[PDB]
């Protein structure tokens, strides 16, 4: 009887093939499947293959793909490590000067509770990512609202956001405003400097360099006096040119061309434009954010709470000089229903958009091209009824590339019912779509990693992510849970980050390789005391030492003390109270309570020996209240020594007596 | 001359066969050893095989197999990193709802100073771990004495351990106590709640609750008057059953009949039960936990102590309704001279036990079965007297997979002296026996992975681990040290952990697949900054911020501080000082001793301008021990402006007169 | 018509053949090079070999090697991440008692500006590295100069390094000191401890002792009377025996012979020996360290600001009696132009030194060996004019095994122009060398790794390197940057390293195999939080507890704190104010100003009912600058009641009388 090989051309069923493959075969070797696909009606142990992908129906008539090691050359990261709710870097992701900047929202919940929109970034192609930093404070009007964040990008050297103001009771949208910030460059610039003679003011030629009025610039060897240092823009002349107050004036005229001097600019020192769009009519969430051109963008919206739903994008035709002016242009109405949260691309004038499905039992995310800007459309429609993800993509050559994440594992199908509120390993899925051919009836989504839906709550912080490319790879920021319970259902219903493992939701980042890689690997092992967050030195005494300023706003509770010379060409150790008024204060011994009393010391030691002192007693002492002055002299300075009240208390007293009042006249007895 | 190649069948000496390989292969090529065993009488370059495993006699007589990279899908975790001597996983490890948990002693040596029982966790399936958890404080009588544990483990959702009290000097045995907590959970539950007209109990219906009276019980979407929120169990009916005291009453009887709700439980919020079994007769240690059904478990223990040995365990029947009855089982004397620290585990009504030899020149490890938890056993000897190790172990299939590890290089075995005061780099083993065969002759111990035992001290903290399977995957959780010498020898002979390197002995974790995995890869790189045990986030000023409560016990120094409003709707700064009482005071200056003070001012500044201020002088100030009291206004409320002492101190003085005294009546002379 | 197949070569053009080979094998498939190397016209894909090396001529006539993954047993690792511009490990590696030492500095700059010099290590063979050490603290004239080390080695168990005292402001040597410590080691001794009877000091044999008068040594199990503890070395009587002061004599002699007893030492503990060599004459920088023999070694240097330079090195032939005394030993003179920082190091009687070339377009590196020290040499040089790097090195075998780095990328090749100000990969390469050939015409760089060059100021703090051998492994450490920007250019020209991401550059270390490895691996994942620098436990209250001591120098903002009791035997919270004075004072509020206060409370809380109270009241208070002190007793103890000024302040007033004063004796008046 003739035995059948494995044909790997994703037709025949190679169950069997393989099966007998794997039994014939040490565990440890590694399966090598020429990079075929092999049609399976369970998957196998495929931790054992390189080099392979699987197809197979979980559900019949949905075929979905499965990645072996090796097949994709590709790696996940973990990006976050934080207590907080960490997720939704939809779709705020970008690119800038080297740098892959990932955007999220840090909060305790599916909701604007105790949110702030943050970012982490990578300054080594993704190996690494920095310490999350706070984008927003909590908004003023903090608790009944917070903001929120899912579009966001770069246009002309600026970040531009839309920060939604909504409701922590209900997540409803309450405000809408553009805010823009200048990114962080250093330029190094040759001429382009001119200062009139007799006139304080110079002019700076910097092509593009997208400042306001206000915003920082620095300056070194300008070779143009006064041009030094830092400063800020006085005037914008138009977008190419902008003018600066120097504190001098010269009788020649100045002008650097030909000589080499260094700008730059700065996103901590120049403050937010914010531009107050209102309560946008008709919208739910603003999503996704798309670089036209040198002078605007677009962003995606949908209105999903009442019929009917709307999804399309909003275009800033011009957001430097009219950051409050935009056009809104929908998707056909055939593509609205059950659909969110667009996601939109840019490129060679052609705007791409891609919905997110709402339901696995209704027609699902579709895809959507336009050359202008979104007032004529060529639509498609993916098999399969693709919901619950958004689907952040980029072109790379002919293709799409997008990436989506079911929120629990056995979601993605269509007709599969939502399955949450135990533990699961949700599948992540990438494809690609050549918009030549522009038909997905026979889209591969394949499957290359997959992340842990933790069960304890019905929300998932799982996926709904945002895709860069820089170089020759292509990132998915995305979220992905652990098994830690956040025990919302359990001893932490008010969802405090800081209560046992906190909130399971983090970051995570596919990167994939999409082009050739022409540089020896840049790749290392982390083998290093992370030492960005909080700065630990041994000093030499032996003893860690922290020189970063910090700020620790929960409750501390510290042992000894000792506040160091500080202050003034450190001749002064220092504290300083906060508030209306500050409290120093003495808890009631545990133990005895007869005791309680503060001692101030002008010296060393408790002895009053060391240095003057004066010893606050609590009212449960066995002297109650009583204040000792204890000191060499006591000197009452630029005032009278009076009683507060008048004619109820003494001085001295029977068992008490001063030997004698040295006064300058008699006493005035009335 | 014909040539012979590589036989790979365990017994050809394919030693020069593979010498030739070597060298007339590139140095980069992975040489696939094809899953076999090759005989060598040296170990070769083991790094440049794959799939490979040799086996050599480095004492005659003595096999062992070495395995290559490939040749089990395998890897090691580091799993702790912190300064206290960690170590002692045996035997306590443990599965619950997902999370891996690693029990273990931090302490400062082999003994309970400075020891915490302390757990790390992992949500990810042990691709990272949680920052330690302390699960016992310091013992209220430490010095003298402190906890100890070897044995932990769960039965029906509640974590039990019998917590040993030992003395500090000997580390002698003082007491026994079996302590249990209800484990945290979530329960996602339709029905079950009811509660009777016109009172205010409510039953609720949770099968093996495993709650005892006090502990915290949650409620959401009870759909049942008053049972909502944070409460805690007022009766427990039978195991099925409990009750909850509401603040109120109702009309007409409630009943949550098909309705959907959440519970939860928690450790952290439910006290422990300590149940004092005293100090027991002829025990040395208790190690070792197994689960025998809902109501019971066993312990394992030893007596080493003194002459005979007693190996065995302590069944406790009904450790719910009846904590402190147990009854003692012990091995066959046989198998108890030079043994301790048994690891026992049960599968399908079977009890396996595996011995601790004491001596690498008697009879070692032993492995025991019972089908009546202990009564009567079937046994075996392990060949060449293994020693030193425990050996934990889980049965996967007709299998025990158990691991070991040598305490330092070349001591696994018979008749290897002791190599101690010098570093080496011991051997970790696993081997498979087959219960159906019950045959240890032929047993295959397999190094899969090779630690570091430091030297600087005798003691070595390397294995002595535990064993859990989750899924597909067997942990061997355990120690191992690294070169960094804890100068007990040297200038830290107190054994302070925060002291240079501290204590090198922590925790590793070798995960092994056991069974296929039909998923995608999991694995994740680690690029986050680590953000859990002191989590920062740059603010939107730029500076590092904690959120979270924190405590610093050891030896604090500050340079400038800030107090922030904290406090009362933020209406005030406050510092609390606990203690019998506080001490406020100045050090000696070092450079200009003459200007010793505090400066205590109402306002921001030095001048007293600024503020009302108090100056206290130290006593090596020129000006001795001075205050000055220094404001617009000096009012002595509720109290009588007294001397001290009797006819001792005046008001005012011949240079310091008062202008005069505004009096009610005329001065009490006497 | 025929095809050709790669031939690997490195003669053959394999470019079509790559790349037909790539065309039509799947992206996944590890395309395997036999180890053969492979001429190519561009580098292709490298990313899809492994086991392959090209040969490519960037530049025309100057070929260049770049490695695939596994050509070399290789790995990179990251071994700083600190805030600090962490650089220049050059030439200061070296491995004591199986511990890898990798020193640098860290400033905020080419130059010495906030630098320590510094060190990380690694306990593990260089898999995980510690906590940064501060070996040096900021000069006692800072910020005029500071202090600054490339030489830094072992010589009979003491460090020795060459402390260079350097301007903040050029950068200029104005002072050489020879600083050493005896190295902190545990030993395991037999006999060796003599006592003479009726007096009180003992004789330690302690072979090669390298101790001095004054340094620590402990005692543990001497068997000697009073030869126990933390002691210190009262005399040296030669290179083996030193001797204590015990406190206490016995009546007979003693002797340990034959008993088993530890010493160790400290280097922590033991104060710098530091030699004054003043300005040294026609020296730029000292640089690099190779160890002799049992009495000394050598240091290298070169001088470089005014013609002519020279390069050589000083030996020290007796550093432990003769720390001052060294010859200078200068490279042939055709060798000394455009030539810095020899690299230098001693194997089997020969002193081998390899120069860094300054220049691209002149004459670059060359290698020199030696067999009396200096005074006469062998010479080649480096084809190609290799420059911008040091060279460190490794004799192994007969090949001495050097590494390199450009500065940035595509910088190597000679008449390559500095490519500075934009961001690149620039290239690591090794060499080998045979010294019996001794002739480096056909030498092979190769590319093992590529770092980043942030490009944001000119200076690059890649590669300048330190090599060193242990086991069978060689290590590079080194210098590597990334893409975040310092912001000099921007907001941080004062280049503060705790703003923003502070400043890029971090080490690296590349391990190499360069021998059989005859154990299983060693290799681990890191998955624990780290725990070392700042040491953090969940204590059994569920908050985060550090008990390590710590000291924070930068400001500090904090929320709530509460003060612990624990100060002599915890009865007291204690807070210490050091410098001239200590200052508590009040901020002026932001929202309420005319509340501006301080209540200091011998008791819980704000209200006085909790105890006595003195308030301060801020200048800005309604009731400015006013004191109220409230308590149940007022008792001015130790002194007289008095103004501070004669005859301007009253006691009471017409609306504040006391009801009467208590004397001994009638007023009085004047
Ligand atoms: C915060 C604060 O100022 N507390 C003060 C309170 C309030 O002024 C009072 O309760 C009205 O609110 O009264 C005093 O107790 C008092 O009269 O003895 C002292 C105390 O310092």
């Amino acid at each position: 009887v003739p035995r059948g090989s494995a044909k790997g051309d994703g037709v025949t069923d190679d169950t069997a093939a393989l099966t007998s493959a794997l039994n014939d075969t040490p565990v440890g070797q590694k399966i090598n499947g020429n990079g075929k696909t092999y049609k399976v009606t369970s998957l196998p142990d495929i931790s054992r293959f390189i080099n392979t992908r699987f197809v197979y129906e979980r559900i019949p008539g949905q075929p979905l793909y499965y990645a072996s090691e090796e097949f994709v050359q590709g790696e996940l990261f973990k990006i976050t490590d934080t207590p907080y709710y960490n997720a939704w870097p939809q779709d705020k992701a970008f690119v800038y000067e080297n740098v892959i900047y990932a955007p999220y929202m840090g909060s305790d919940r599916h909701g604007v509770s105790r949110l702030h929109v943050s970012w982490v970034k990578s300054g080594d192609d993704g190996q690494t990512w920095s310490t999350p930093e706070w984008l927003t404070d909590l908004h003023p009007d903090y608790p009944t609202v917070n903001y929120h964040c899912m579009s966001m990008g770069v246009c002309r050297n600026r970040l531009f956001a839309m920060i939604e103001t909504r409701t922590l009771a209900k997540n409803a949208l309450t405000n809408c405003a553009l805010w823009d910030r200048p990114m962080s460059r250093s330029l190094h610039l040759t001429g382009g400097i001119t200062k009139a003679a007799n006139q304080r003011y110079a002019t700076i030629h910097v092509p593009d360099h997208g400042l306001f009025v206000g915003d920082f610039v620095n300056f070194s060897n300008s070779a143009v006096t006064g041009v030094s240092g830092d400063m800020t823009v006085a005037t914008v002349i138009d977008k190419d040119n902008f003018t600066v107050l120097t504190p001098n004036q010269q009788t020649s005229d100045l002008n650097n061309a030909g000589k080499n001097w260094h700008m730059g600019t700065s996103f901590h020192k120049s403050p937010w434009r914010k531009t107050d769009l209102g309560l946008i009519p008709s919208v739910t969430e603003v999503h996704s954010f798309a670089t036209i051109d040198n002078n605007g963008f677009a962003m995606g919206y949908h209105q999903g709470d009442v019929a009917p739903r709307e999804v399309g994008l909003f275009y800033f035709p011009d957001a430097f000089n009219s950051p409050s002016n935009y056009v809104r242009r929908q998707i056909p109405s055939e593509y609205e229903p059950d659909a969110s949260e667009p996601c939109i691309k840019y490129y060679d004038g052609v705007l791409y958009l891609i919905t997110r499905g709402t339901r696995g039992d209704r027609l699902g995310s579709s895809l959507h091209r336009s050359r202008d800007i979104g007032q004529t459309w060529e639509s498609l429609r993916f098999p399969h009824n693709v919901h619950h993800t958004t689907l952040p993509f980029a072109k790379v050559g002919d293709d799409l590339i997008m990436f989506g994440s079911e929120r629990a594992e056995n979601e993605w199908e269509a007709g599969a019912p939502d399955d949450r509120y135990k533990a699961s390993y949700p599948r992540t899925f990438y494809a690609r779509l050549n918009v030549n051919n522009w038909n997905a009836d026979d889209i591969e989504w394949v499957n290359i990693t997959d992340q842990i839906y933790q069960g304890g709550i019905v929300n998932s912080g799982v996926g709904v992510g945002s895709v860069v490319v820089k170089d020759n790879y292509i990132y998915y920021m995305f979220g992905g849970e652990d098994h830690f319970n956040p025990w919302t259902y359990g001893d932490n219903s008010a969802k405090d980050p800081f209560k046992s493992d906190g909130h399971p939701s983090d970051l995570y980042c596919y990167k994939m390789k999409i082009g050739p890689d022409n540089r020896v690997s840049r790749d290392f092992r982390y083998g290093a005391v992370p030492n960005r967050a909080v700065p630990v030195f041994f000093d030499t005494n032996g003893v860690r030492t922290v020189p970063a300023p910090m700020e620790f706003t929960g409750d501390l509770g510290l042992g000894h003390v000792t506040i160091r010379a500080s202050t003034s060409s450190n001749i002064r150790s220092e504290v300083l109270m906060e508030g209306e008024y500050g409290f120093i204060g003495k808890s009631i011994p545990t133990d005895n309570p007869a005791g309680q009393r503060i001692i101030f010391c002008g010296g060393e030691g408790t002895s009053s020996t060391t240095g003057a002192q004066i010893t606050l007693y609590g009212a449960n002492n066995t002297d109650s209240r009583r204040i000792v002055y204890n000191g060499d002299e006591h000197l009452f300075q630029s005032a009278d020594v009076k009683p507060y009240n008048d004619n109820v208390t003494a001085l001295g007293g029977p068992s008490n007596r001063f030997t004698t009042a040295y006064l300058g006249s008699n006493p005035i007895v009335t």
